[PDB]
């Protein structure tokens, strides 16, 4: 399938133990997709002060369209030193590894895989 319904745990930035997916744009997009497939991916909602507490490159989920079965359609965009790799809509948050942190909510998305 081109799209997968996922429910992503929403983490507080100060709880996150592993604050990025790796060291290159290509690695972070790769690892993000592996963790999404394995159910080991969390979501941090972007507000003032959040991104400087996480590791670059960043992997965003961005709205890809205007929401089947409650799931917003999203795709992955990476960012490194102010350059983005991909072009999409509004940021729903930044993806991070999930290693058992307690979430504050769940975000239902339809992920373009």
């Amino acid at each position: 399938k081109t799209h997968v319904q996922l429910s992503l745990p929403v983490l507080q930035v100060r709880d996150v133990l592993v604050r990025g997916f790796g060291d290159s744009v290509e690695e972070v997009l790769s690892e993000a997709r592996q963790h999404l497939k394995d159910g080991t991916c969390g979501l941090v909602e972007v507000e003032k002060g959040v991104l400087p507490q996480l590791e670059q490159p960043y992997v965003f989920i961005k709205r890809s369209d205007a929401a089947p079965h409650g799931h917003v359609m999203v795709e992955l965009v990476a960012e490194l030193e102010g350059i983005q790799y991909g072009r999409s809509g509004e940021t729903l948050g930044v993806l991070v590894p999930h290693v058992g942190e307690i979430p504050v909510a769940y975000r239902k998305v339809l992920l373009r895989k």
